[PDB]
């Protein structure tokens, strides 16, 4: 599923990431936004031979099982296909998760380079949430 912004933005609220470990709503939208387009069934090989799944690019090495992954801890006890459903569910638990393991939205590298800092009310402005 493609979402549109709004429509991430009101389905993220709906499952308690709006100011999740305080990061609020726009954080999220703008962290989905360059990890995946926006797209649920993205998914991207890492040079490590671990490939990341998802709107939220979730990785099997720490995070999901895909079976292909050595070394796999699988932390979010799911399948990583559970993460390409249109239903952002698996993928908000696990990123609840991933957020509280010490360093925050900064594990994932797009949210620091291309979202923390910036105005990210932006990507919730005009939304009827
Ligand atoms: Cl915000
Ligand atoms: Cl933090
Ligand atoms: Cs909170
Ligand atoms: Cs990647
Ligand atoms: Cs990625
Ligand atoms: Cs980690
Ligand atoms: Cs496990
Ligand atoms: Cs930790
Ligand atoms: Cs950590």
């Amino acid at each position: 599923k493609v979402f549109g912004r709004c429509e991430l933005a009101a389905a993220m609220k709906r499952h308690g990431l709006d100011n999740y470990r305080g990061y609020s709503l726009g954080n999220w939208v703008c962290a989905a936004k360059f990890e995946s387009n926006f797209n649920t069934q993205a998914t991207n090989r890492n040079t490590d031979g671990s490939t990341d799944y998802g709107i939220l690019q979730i990785n099997s090495r720490w995070w999901c099982n895909d079976g292909r992954t050595p070394g796999s801890r699988n932390l979010c006890n799911i399948p990583c296909s559970a993460l390409l459903s249109s239903d952002i569910t698996a993928s908000v638990n696990c990123a609840k998760k991933i957020v509280s393991d010490g360093n925050g939205m900064n594990a994932w590298v797009a949210w620091r380079n291309r979202c923390k800092g910036t105005d990210v009310q932006a990507w919730i402005r005009g939304c009827r949430l």
